[PDB]
């Protein structure tokens, strides 16, 4: 039991970490220290240290002989272990008085820890004269994404996740989306398995991102109305925001982010960024503060027309490591008015007289179809409107007009209005006489009434008169909340 040998592990500025934690990729040294050699020592003929490193350490021979002066460095690749011997001159330093007790140089291990949410442990061993030996003492260091860690009570999986609510704060994940509607996407940067983080400052300069791979063919950004916010509640003002139209078309230096991450978008993508890489890891990386990120986005008027499905996910890179969360998708309904021409105002009637030549003088009716808004949708309906431009030479608008429900409509008060109930009593109309249109118009009252959960679809029918011999054509286009759809 001679000279006692202590094994210490610290990152790259030199900071003792064993038992906290530190990011990956992280420099992580191995101090292989010993006590000074007593007096009465015999002439030291050997001095060899051996180190069998951890499993996803990886060893880099360049550092070390670099940081190890009077050792001859060697390496096992095979069993992962490196090995220490002092030089002679280093020996005979151990032997220039051996009636004294002399102090001694060490060796130190660099490289790096390569994986997520692991412990890496950590011992050499020392051989005099190949005589005697001893084991050193276990260090150890963890990383994030480890749950359960009792080193660092707050570290747990690193997983971004995204949601889709409506303005209400509703969770629409899944859910049918009409066009022209917002995505009020909520993004959450996972922080909480930071705290207590010792990484140094090369670490910690790689930076911290958060980028978010939106269906730029389905949704166009609102960037006036993102927001960003701490698990706190409190606005958080160090962290710009851009969007790209595709990695190309970005600046280098967010080319070689995304790069090394191994992150790349499917097109354009809006990306955050942490102005100053220091005050933002202060304030909420090793505070274990979690952000909340506000984006939303609407869908285009052309999605309506279409119909069609997006999906978004978002990533989050720290420490220059990229980490992907859920995909959440919504589809947009194709809305779809018709108009037919009928002599009857009977819902029930399916007859009509479509591409029929109408006598004059004959009262008939157009039955204007509107498009239906599919069950399980995301926002209230706030306008439903029926619009008609009919020609006046001739048609002359006979001044009725009754509206019925095409499906069964569900209130929130769970009200079941039968498929084929009249409605009118629900609109009104404007008339212009001059021009020769009409339109009918639900009161948002009862439109905001409808569940969300419900389908909804109506139609109507306005009485004309044919005044002159021939054919004519008519323009109806239907409205729903803020789009509006042709034929
Ligand atoms: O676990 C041992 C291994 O850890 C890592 O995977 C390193 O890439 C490899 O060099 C080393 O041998
Ligand atoms: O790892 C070898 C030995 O190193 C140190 O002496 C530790 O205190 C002891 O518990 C361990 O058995
Ligand atoms: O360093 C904190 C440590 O506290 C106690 O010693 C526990 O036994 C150990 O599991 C924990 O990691
Ligand atoms: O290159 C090492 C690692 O760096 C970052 O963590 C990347 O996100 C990851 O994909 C890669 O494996
Ligand atoms: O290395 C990248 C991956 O690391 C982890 O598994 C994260 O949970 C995952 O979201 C990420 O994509
Ligand atoms: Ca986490
Ligand atoms: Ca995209
Ligand atoms: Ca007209
Ligand atoms: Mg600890």
């Amino acid at each position: 039991v001679q000279p006692q040998v202590n094994k210490e592990i610290r990152n790259n500025n030199d900071i003792n970490i064993d038992r906290t934690l530190v990011a990956k990729q992280s420099v992580v040294k191995f101090q292989l220290k010993t006590a000074d050699l007593p007096a009465g020592r015999d002439e030291t003929t050997s001095f060899v240290l051996v180190d069998p490193l951890p499993s996803g350490y990886q060893f880099n021979p360049e550092a070390t002989k670099a940081a190890s002066p009077g050792f001859d460095v060697t390496y096992d690749n095979a069993t992962n272990t490196v090995t220490f011997k002092a030089t002679a001159a280093t020996l005979a330093t151990f032997n220039a008085d051996l009636t004294k007790s002399v102090a001694t140089i060490y060796p130190t291990v660099v490289g790096q820890v390569l994986n997520d949410g692991a412990t890496y442990k950590n011992n050499f061993t020392l051989t005099v004269n190949d005589a005697y030996g001893i084991k050193s003492n276990v260090v150890r260091v963890t990383t994030p994404g480890k749950p359960n860690d009792p080193d660092n009570p707050n570290n747990n999986y690193i997983k971004p996740t995204k949601v889709n609510k409506n303005e209400n704060g509703v969770v629409i994940d899944g859910k049918t989306v009409l066009a022209g509607s917002t995505n009020y996407y909520e993004l959450t940067w996972d922080l909480d398995q930071y705290k207590n983080d010792r990484s140094s400052a090369d670490t910690i300069q790689k930076g911290f991102y958060y980028v978010d791979d939106y269906p730029e063919e389905a949704l166009e950004l609102r960037q006036d109305l993102v927001k960003i916010t701490d698990a706190n509640g409190n606005e958080v003002t160090g962290v710009s925001v851009d969007n790209y139209t595709n990695l190309e078309a970005a600046p280098q230096e967010i080319r070689d982010v995304l790069s090394k991450a191994g992150i790349r978008p499917k097109g354009a993508f809006q990306i955050f960024r942490a102005d100053n890489p220091r005050e933002f890891y202060d304030t909420y990386v090793k505070t274990g503060i979690d952000l909340k990120i506000v984006s939303p986005m609407v869908v285009k008027k052309q999605m309506g027309q279409t119909g069609g499905s997006y999906e978004n996910q978002a990533y989050q890179i720290d420490f220059g490591n990229g980490y992907a969360s859920n995909i959440v998708i919504n589809n947009v309904p194709k809305i779809n008015p018709k108009k037919d021409v009928t002599l009857t105002l009977d819902p029930a009637d399916t007859n009509n007289v479509d591409g029929q030549t109408i006598p004059l003088n004959t009262v008939f009716n157009y039955r204007l179809i509107g498009g239906i808004i599919p069950a399980n949708h995301s926002e209230e309906l706030f306008k439903y409107n029926f619009y008609d431009d009919y020609d006046q030479t001739g048609d002359h608008y006979t001044g009725q007009y009754k509206v019925f429900a095409k499906v069964d409509i569900t209130l929130k008060n769970g009200v079941i209005i039968k498929s084929g109930t009249e409605l009118t009593q629900y609109t009104t109309a404007e008339v212009d006489t001059t021009k020769g249109a009409i339109t009918i118009k639900f009161k948002e009252a009862f439109l905001r009434s409808v569940s969300i959960d419900s389908a909804f679809q109506a139609e109507s029918y306005i009485q004309m008169k044919r005044i002159a011999v021939g054919t004519f054509e008519n323009t109806y286009i239907n409205t729903v909340n803020g789009v509006t759809y042709s034929s």
